[PDB]
């Protein structure tokens, strides 16, 4: 039973698998990412598991050059280099021998050297640089942009500075955004040294996986697009900094003032605009020489048989690369997804098996775009599609220690409330009451009433292509600090020492990032009617409904002059809940004991997340499909709602034909309407 | 039983039905046919269907205008009209009292006035296009063209007409296609008089539907595209005409002789090319005033209840609109289906249900484009996609008397095989043998050995969007002649006298077509295991790859320059084979009492055809998702297998950057090897 499991997880485990993993880096791609792929296939298989495979593909990645490093220079009048930014980040205490950890680099960036005069640009958001070129007049074409890190994926900053014209980006992590007052540098501390530099993946790929298969998986005989047709690659060079090197940078920077106190971190600097120095004469130079190369990665997995619907499919996963030894991100999850299959596989040696099909996943190349689980999901997506009930992400299980974050589908909320009250809160303080007590307490819901708060899935990790594309059923569960990243994120600082010195030294946050987890993986491959409450969705769908008519009656006149109506959204919405509450009265009146209505009702609410999958994909974005919910195309770590309808809304005063544009808010509010209708639909009497 | 079901059908029931569905015409959008829309209901009802509704659209109709009919002139020097084609047909005999029956006009003609030159170019597919600008230097820019019907979907030839520069295009029946020798025209044998036109649409959907509304239903709400963005448009004049016109138009044709004899058809003229006449001087002018018109469309949906799996749907199909009596276009199979109806619903008052839910369809408007089955499978596409068994198509019964004409995908040929053999050959000297004998012996295996031939599906039918865009498995069976449709196809002359006199006067292919139809339905919905044949798949796809590649190696240079290799095809055959196998074994080797896998058995057989849609589509062809079978782009009614390879090694000399070309040569083998792959993959043990 689910007490049995949850009985059979312990920290100690957790914590063991989390020290092996972390003691080398784990880089997408190297060999030693390959050898701890073989070590998870072996132990899988000893645990417990039918079977354990190693999936590959051969996919884009990207490398700095060995011999010829990046970095950047202040140059002068005659090109001598008076300033030049670090080679590498300043290894931590006893890794001074860390054989090869990848100095920082932006992932995907074109080679090369250009210089010019610097703009600053806060967090590189779309208001960000519309507070620039619209308010202030500043003009960021042919300028160097140079931006902090926080708020938004990283992806979108060289997108935005891309597309206002820019010849380079850098980015650096601000003090302000990745250090916390009061805390210690690290190895004394959490906090982010001067010298520490955030890595990462600056692609815009919008649910595409690998740049050079979009559509299909990469594997043997893959046919690739040649390079300029891959997609989401940036066009104009990036390179991270830490704070010390960026100082350096910010400090001789001349133009306006920084237009109000939001955009001014936390070094002794103006933070002026640029573009230019006070110094005139000295330029920014550029040196990037990283190569794109299509390079084999793998996945584990691992497969538990289900005793009566084995082709049923709950789905736990996870990424096992790292940028260097993915002390939180990610080994926190898998160490935790060991530790649950390592329970499942006890239970099954003791003879259960769970009711449906199981599939465990250690994903590959996940920070180089998501493209292990992705190229997976191309290759697996008939079987997904028709099988697939729901996908559970296992990423990083700490970002903090103040409290549980939950993003999910409205499909799990009751699921993810009654698990959590059946837990033990870890929360010093709490002790004797629910995980449900301390996460409502700590985190409460914005809608009401005595309630926590859950967050709506965007994108930025595993779970995209099962939720966005495939409209499989999908939630994450971690514990969080009071979208910018913990202060030592995708660091050589982020190690196994940070986490058992500052973060988690019990192990009890682990321990119930492990229960939330596998307690949902368990109710769902386990529980006779799938734990899902379409009720959920009805009440969302009305909020979401009011949202976005919100924001469209910003613009009555227009609302006037072209007859945009919303009611037929509306009325989708009604008669959904409608309907929705008629099938929870069928789903509570109906004998168990017959299978093919217990299997036709299941279907219902398996299929239920599938119904609103638009095969046409959104405008533009081919990759995510799902119509109530899409990345923001602001930010792709957040979720938006009616993302079809709030793109075809955004800064429509702009737009220079209105009748065209909001013709297109037309189609879109059709395309919701129709879609929430034929969800709903297929909630009813199939016959 | 089965036998119970077929005893229950009367040949005189159909004669009954398909004489009151012939008294006027039925033309889409109009009064009349909504009354038999609403008598059909009324009857599906008293039949004993558990639910019977109407479900309508609002979709693009095209109609001439009353007040200013269409025609085409000669006119000379000065302006004189001195030839003018009719006005309509001369009525058949009791009939000249017809209220209205639609003039000959080609359905979604633009208005319009042009006068010019003509040229002739036989039945204006790809192949004569080809050997006039090719071989003959003709060039038919800005000529009227002048083309037979016959051999290929008059879209196409309107396509063709509209690309090689036309500004107006003439359709007329020769007597070469249209009159059988020793036969008479109608009213005293079956064909087609000097006056009789065939009338029909000239679009080019590619499965889009309602021309304004791709992707969802034309419902109260509908998003509409503006007519200039509408999908398959003709952008030149077309209107047909009899061959007494046609002899007027053609006797007076300059420039070269025909290219030979397959050119010439069977009036006493030269059959001159053109362009212009011998008479220099006069010109020829159309004179079209056809009106686009959104309408209202009514499709009859009658659902049957499954008594064991309820949310499976077998679905028998087929069009209620003619162009005017339509005594065998459609009301041939109209009649078959409502004896069907009529005989599953005395099933059931004898208290008997199917195991699978049975849907029955009237659907309107295909004769303008497939529109009522399109709209409804766009709206309940998600039921469809998830409980879709089996669709099976119930337009004309007969196009001739002399055998059975199926076709259907390969996981029906077992089930239309053995279901054959059961049936009684209607035929004159097969008495007491089987129709299988019969239908063997009459139109044999071109593949072999003593099997009878049946053909792919393409498209120019209701099973279109079923099959192409969604995956379910689908066939249609009539009784047929010795692509050109019989003489009277379309023509005021085709009504209940022509069926009765000259075609079925014991309606005795009425009802073997009404048993063949109603016997695989039946199957369909009460075999306990789906009656598919999973290996029957595995034989065509290595066929079918052996014929793509022998046209690929017509050019060993271009393969070896670009390294164009089938090898990732064969061997997704070769693997499909030998798992395909594997599940045969398997589904003889488990118990039917175990309902879940019985149902997981059923779901890898029902999925099976669903394995092969690519959510991206074809290229170009958004809406033909199927990756094995595709509606042939030079004629819609003909099926092509891999199409997407089959298209992108067409015509491929002449593309002007060979590796570019190729390149998607190579590329489309990756998506077929990849795809079939993938679908033998659902039939692997699902964990
Ligand atoms: C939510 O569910 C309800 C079903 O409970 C559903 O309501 C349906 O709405 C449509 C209108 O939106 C109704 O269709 C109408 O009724 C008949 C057809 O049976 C016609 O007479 C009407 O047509 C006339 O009026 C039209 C416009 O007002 C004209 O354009 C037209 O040419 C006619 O002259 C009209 O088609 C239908 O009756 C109800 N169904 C009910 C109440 O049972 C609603 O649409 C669902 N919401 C969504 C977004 O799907
Ligand atoms: C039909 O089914 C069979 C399975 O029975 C399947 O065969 C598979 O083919 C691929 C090659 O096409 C094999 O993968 C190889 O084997 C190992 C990985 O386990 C590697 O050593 C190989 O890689 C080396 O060589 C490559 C090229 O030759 C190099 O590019 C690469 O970098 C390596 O140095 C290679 O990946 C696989 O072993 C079999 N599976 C078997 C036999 O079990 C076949 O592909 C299926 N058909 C289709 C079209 O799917
Ligand atoms: C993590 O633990 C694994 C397995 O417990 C260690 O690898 C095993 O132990 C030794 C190492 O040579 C061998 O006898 C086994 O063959 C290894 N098993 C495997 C790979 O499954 C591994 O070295 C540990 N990693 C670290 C850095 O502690
Ligand atoms: C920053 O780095 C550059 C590159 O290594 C330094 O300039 C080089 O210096 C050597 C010897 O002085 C010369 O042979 C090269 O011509 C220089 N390379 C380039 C491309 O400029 C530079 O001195 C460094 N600057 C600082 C302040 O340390
Ligand atoms: C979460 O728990 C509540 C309380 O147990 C569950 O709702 C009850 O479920 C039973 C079983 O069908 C019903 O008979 C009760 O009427 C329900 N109570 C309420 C307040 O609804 C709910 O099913 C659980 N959610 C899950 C398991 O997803
Ligand atoms: C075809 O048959 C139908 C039904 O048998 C005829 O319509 C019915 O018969 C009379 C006609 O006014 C009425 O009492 C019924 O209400 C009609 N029933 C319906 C419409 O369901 C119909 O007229 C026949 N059509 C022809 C031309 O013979
Ligand atoms: C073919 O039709 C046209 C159109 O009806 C005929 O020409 C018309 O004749 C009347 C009276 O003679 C005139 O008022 C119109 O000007 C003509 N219309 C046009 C547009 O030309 C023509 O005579 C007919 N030709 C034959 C041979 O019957
Ligand atoms: C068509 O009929 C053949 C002959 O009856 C069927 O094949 C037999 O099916 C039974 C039932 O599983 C097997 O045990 C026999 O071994 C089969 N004989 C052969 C030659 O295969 C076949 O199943 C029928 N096809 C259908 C119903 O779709
Ligand atoms: C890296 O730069 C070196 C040293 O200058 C050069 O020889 C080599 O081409 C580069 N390797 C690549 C392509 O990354
Ligand atoms: C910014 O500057 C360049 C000239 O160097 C100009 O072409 C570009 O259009 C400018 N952008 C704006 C907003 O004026
Ligand atoms: C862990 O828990 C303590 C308790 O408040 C907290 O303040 C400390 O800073 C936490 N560690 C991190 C990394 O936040
Ligand atoms: C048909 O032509 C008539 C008569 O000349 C004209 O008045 C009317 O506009 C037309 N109707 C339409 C739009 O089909
Ligand atoms: C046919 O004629 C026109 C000139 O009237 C010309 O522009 C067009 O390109 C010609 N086509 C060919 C194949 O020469
Ligand atoms: C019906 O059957 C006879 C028997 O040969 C055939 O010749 C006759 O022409 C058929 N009718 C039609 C329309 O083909
Ligand atoms: O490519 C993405 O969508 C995200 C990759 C990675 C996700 P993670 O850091 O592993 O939480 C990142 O944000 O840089
Ligand atoms: O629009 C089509 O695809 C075909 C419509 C109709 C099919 P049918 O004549 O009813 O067999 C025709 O060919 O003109
Ligand atoms: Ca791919
Ligand atoms: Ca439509
Ligand atoms: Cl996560
Ligand atoms: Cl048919
Ligand atoms: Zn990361
Ligand atoms: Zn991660
Ligand atoms: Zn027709
Ligand atoms: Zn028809």
């Amino acid at each position: 039973n689910m007490k049995a499991f949850l009985d059979e997880l312990k920290a100690e485990n957790i914590k063991k698998f989390l020290y092996n993993f972390t003691q080398i880096p784990h880089l997408a791609g190297t060999e030693q990412n390959f050898q701890l792929a073989k070590q998870i296939q072996s132990q899988w298989k000893e645990f417990g598991l039918d079977s354990v495979e190693l999936a590959h593909y051969d996919v884009l990645l990207s490398y700095p050059n060995k011999t010829h490093p990046n970095y950047i220079s202040i140059i002068n009048e005659d090109g001598n280099e008076i300033f030049n930014t670090s080679l590498f980040e300043p290894p931590p205490p006893g890794y001074e021998n860390v054989s090869d950890i990848v100095p920082p680099f932006s992932a995907f960036s074109p080679q090369g050297m250009p210089e010019g005069d610097l703009v600053y640009v806060n967090y590189a958001r779309t208001e960000d640089f519309f507070k620039l070129e619209r308010d202030m007049k500043i003009n960021c074409s042919g300028k160097i942009v140079i931006a902090r890190y926080g708020k938004v994926f990283r992806g979108n900053k060289v997108k935005n500075a891309q597309l206002a014209g820019a010849k380079g980006v850098i980015l650096y992590s601000d003090p302000a955004d990745y250090f916390a007052p009061g805390v210690k540098s690290y190895p004394d501390g959490w906090n982010l040294p001067g010298g520490g530099v955030q890595r990462g993946n600056i692609l815009n790929l919008n649910g595409a996986g690998d740049p050079l298969t979009p559509g299909y998986p990469a594997n043997e005989y893959a046919y690739r697009r040649g390079i300029a047709e891959a997609v989401g690659l940036p066009s104009i060079p990036v390179h991270p900094i830490g704070y010390y090197d960026a100082q350096k940078l910010l400090e001789k920077m001349g133009g306006s003032a920084p237009p109000d106190s939001s955009w001014r971190g936390s070094l002794k600097v103006p933070y002026n605009v640029g573009p230019g120095f006070t110094f005139s004469t000295q330029k920014v130079k550029m040196h990037i020489h990283s190569t794109n190369e299509v390079t084999r990665i793998y996945n584990v997995i691992g497969t538990l048989r289900g005793a009566v619907e084995p082709d049923r499919y709950v789905i736990l996963g996870g990424h096992r690369d790292s940028w260097v030894f993915g002390g939180i991100d990610p080994q926190s999850g898998a160490a935790v997804v060991h530790e649950i299959v390592r329970s499942f596989g006890t239970l099954k040696k003791e003879g259960w098996r769970p009711r449906r099909t199981i599939l465990f996943a250690s994903w590959d190349a996940e920070e180089f775009g998501l493209l292990g689980s992705t190229e997976w999901a191309e290759e697996n997506s008939r079987l997904l599609q028709e099988r697939g009930v729901a996908y559970i992400n296992a990423d990083s299980s700490i970002e903090g220690n103040y409290t549980l974050r939950v993003d999910c589908t409205p499909l799990m909320y009751s699921l993810v409330h009654n698990l959590t009250k059946e837990l033990k809160s870890p929360d010093e303080g709490f002790e004797g009451k629910s995980l449900y007590e301390s996460w409502t307490k700590k985190s409460p819901s914005p809608e009401f009433s005595g309630m926590p708060r859950i967050s709506k899935l965007g994108s930025g990790n595993d779970f995209e292509v099962f939720f966005q594309r495939l409209g499989i059923a999908s939630g994450r569960a971690r514990y969080t600090k009071n979208f910018s990243g913990y202060p030592l994120y995708h660091s050589v600082y982020e190690t196994y020492e940070l986490v058992e010195k500052f973060y988690d030294p019990m192990f009890k946050y682990h321990l119930t990032v492990a229960q939330v987890r596998g307690g949902m993986v368990f109710e769902l491959a386990n529980s006779i009617v799938l734990p899902f409450d379409c009720r959920d969705y009805a009440v969302v769908l009305r909020k979401y409904a009011d949202k976005i008519y919100s924001i469209s009656m910003k613009h009555p006149q227009e609302m006037k002059t072209y007859s945009v109506s919303f009611d037929s959204l509306f009325s989708a919405v009604k008669n959904f809940t409608e309907i929705a509450s008629k099938f929870s009265e069928r789903l509570q009146d109906f004998d168990k004991s017959n299978p093919i209505v217990l299997r036709m009702m299941n279907d219902q609410l398996m299929f239920l997340e599938r119904a609103f999958i638009d095969p046409l994909g959104l405008p533009d974005r081919p990759f995510y499909r799902h119509v109530i919910y899409a990345p923001s195309s602001h930010n792709k770590y957040a979720g938006e709602s009616f993302p079809g309808i709030y793109d075809a809304l955004f800064d429509i005063e702009s737009k220079v034909d209105p009748s065209k544009a909001w013709g297109e808010v037309k189609r879109q509010i059709y395309v919701a309407a129709f879609t929430v209708q034929a969800a709903a639909e297929t909630l009813s009497e199939v016959a």
